[PDB]
DNA sequence: CATTAGA
DNA sequence: TCTAATG
């Protein structure tokens, strides 16, 4: 955590490397487990030959354990750090549409700023071509003080259209969080459950509103359960317009929706932390409901669920609040 | 890891 | 149909 971090950290620095620079998935992979192991080593990594006793830790890594640890460096770290084209992929990635691929393949025909990307407007796609159009305020944080203006009217139009529908703002912002980075809008519907044969409408009625009154703006993507967009607080009485901010609203089954919810809450550590603990209770969590385990070794069939109670009643837990599922 | 674009 | 990208 501390006393391993630093081999960790240019461990990754070279994992990720090869993976997004160069396309060395497998050498990729190789940087991340030792990274992961070497991690967990309970002592101060004394040289390469001391790591070079774990699993997955090669000659190769070995050796890049002594430069950085006799010299607090690495070359190879440097080298790639100054890498004009190498840091060109890092940044354009940033792009919201932008992957691995692209980067690279946008680099090769010469784009490798902000600048070159809207100069070639025409050789980028209607995603990126929104990423790169609100570059700026998608990289922006998002204050609670405007997450709780956003879901408040979210609520309501939801709630226009359709009194039976169920919205839920999870994540951080529902950890309690001071800003947030993109509203996640959970969501669900009674007439729609497991079996139920979807009713694409549902999902198309609210994303309707929500452009009817403005709070939408463009679709990063609309689907049929997950729509992606973007979303703008209507500027006040003027001098101060508002952010462009990520939006996700999607579709749930009733029949799962506090588990989801439950999920995609968070923190990755408090989840991580309860469903390991309804193991031992005989259970088995996971995004969509909790089941029952069978000595077998398995076994399944999803307990009812009726709020994020019922799981933690399953489980025979506390009710933690959502401000306190930290970790 | 599943959902969507797009080619 | 795949393969990239989001989360
Ligand atoms: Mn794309
Ligand atoms: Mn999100
Ligand atoms: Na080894
Ligand atoms: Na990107």
């Amino acid at each position: 955590e501390t006393l391993n971090g630093g081999i960790t950290d240019m461990l990754t620095e070279l994992a990720n490397f090869e993976k997004n620079v160069s396309q060395a998935i497998h050498k990729y992979n190789a940087y991340r487990k030792a990274a992961s192991v070497i991690a967990k080593y309970p002592h101060k990594i004394k040289s390469g030959a001391e790591a070079k006793k774990l699993p997955g830790v090669g000659t190769k890594i070995a050796e890049k354990i002594d430069e950085f640890l006799a010299t607090g460096k690495l070359r190879k770290l440097e080298k790639i750090r100054q890498d004009d084209t190498s840091s060109s992929i890092n940044f354009l990635t940033r792009v919201s549409g932008i992957g691995p691929s692209a980067a690279r393949k946008f680099v090769d025909e010469g784009i490798k700023t902000l600048e070159d990307l809207r100069k070639n407007e025409d050789k980028l796609n209607h995603h990126q071509r929104i990423g790169l159009k609100y570059f700026g305020d998608f990289e922006k944080r998002i204050p609670r003080e405007e997450m709780l203006q956003m879901q408040d009217i979210v609520l309501n139009e939801v709630k226009k259209v359709d009194s039976e529908y169920i919205a839920t703002v999870c994540g951080s912002f529902r950890r309690g969080a001071e800003s947030s980075g993109d509203m996640d809008v959970l969501l669900t519907h009674p007439s729609f459950t497991s079996e139920s044969t979807k009713q694409p409408k549902l999902l198309h009625q609210v994303v309707e509103q929500l452009q009817k009154v403005h709070f939408i703006t463009d679709t990063l993507s609309k689907g049929e359960t997950k729509f992606m967009g973007v979303c703008q607080l209507p500027s006040k009485n003027d001098e101060k317009e508002y952010p462009h901010r990520r939006i996700d609203i999607r579709l749930i089954p009733k029949d799962q929706y506090y588990c989801g919810v439950l999920y995609f809450t968070g923190s990755d550590i408090f989840n991580k932390n309860m469903r390991a603990h309804a193991l031992e209770k005989g259970f088995t969590i996971n995004e969509y409901t909790i089941r029952p385990l069978g000595v077998t070794g398995v076994a399944g069939e999803p307990l009812p669920v009726d709020s994020e109670k019922d799981i933690f009643d399953y489980i025979q837990w506390k009710y933690r609040e959502p401000k306190d599922r930290s970790e």
